[PDB]
């Protein structure tokens, strides 16, 4: 399937319970890395704004990460470090999870119902990045997503069996849901407000 494909799973990002639900940085940011993979089956031309802003989010959080790795293991830890300092890391942290959501969102909405995948879309960008993007940005994301493929066509590309195709993206969106919500309780804290 193509979800064997990824680099890496948010099934896979290891979370400490222990520790306040510590994300670990380096499995995270290659979980959104592969991620943004899922723009090109979607469509590559319409969703390339999407995949390009997650990516240079994603980019934010790595170089941060380079710069002071010993205080950037976890997601947690690295923005709370990082606000003794630059804020850089941690806003692209808050609008990576804005896009992480918005994906996750669309793609739950979808396998659930039997609505066309540019509804699906359209309905988690209006409770996810619409309300903070500008006039400018909104045109470009709602062009993108006109551009969406019947959702048939997109399943097809995901692999051959509907049935092992589906448990397994319900399992990766379970999880990748779990880890935004944690990291959204994280960003709503004063912890992480600069």
């Amino acid at each position: 399937t193509f979800l064997e494909t990824f680099k890496k799973s948010f099934v896979d990002v290891p979370i400490d319970a222990e520790k306040g639900n510590a994300i670990s940085t380096a499995e995270f940011l290659e979980a959104a890395e592969s991620l943004t993979t899922m723009f090109d089956v979607l469509g590559s031309i319409a969703f390339s704004p999407v995949k390009t802003d997650m990516l240079g989010n994603v980019e934010k959080i790595r170089k941060r990460m380079l710069a002071a790795p010993l205080e950037s293991q976890n997601i947690q830890d690295l923005v709370r470090n990082e606000l003794k300092t630059s804020h850089t890391a941690t806003e692209g942290l808050l609008w990576l999870v804005r896009g992480l959501e918005f994906t996750c969102i669309a793609l739950s909405k979808n396998i659930g119902s039997t609505e066309e995948l540019a509804d699906s879309f359209r309905g988690s960008y209006r409770v996810t990045l619409k309300p903070h993007h500008s006039f400018l940005v909104k045109p470009i994301f709602s062009a993108a997503m006109s551009a969406c493929p019947y959702r048939k066509d997109f399943y097809a590309k995901l692999g051959d069996d509907e049935q092992k195709v589906q448990e397994e993206l319900r399992e990766y969106l379970v999880a990748l849901d779990k880890i935004v919500n944690i990291l959204k309780r994280f960003l709503e804290s004063k912890e992480a407000k600069w």
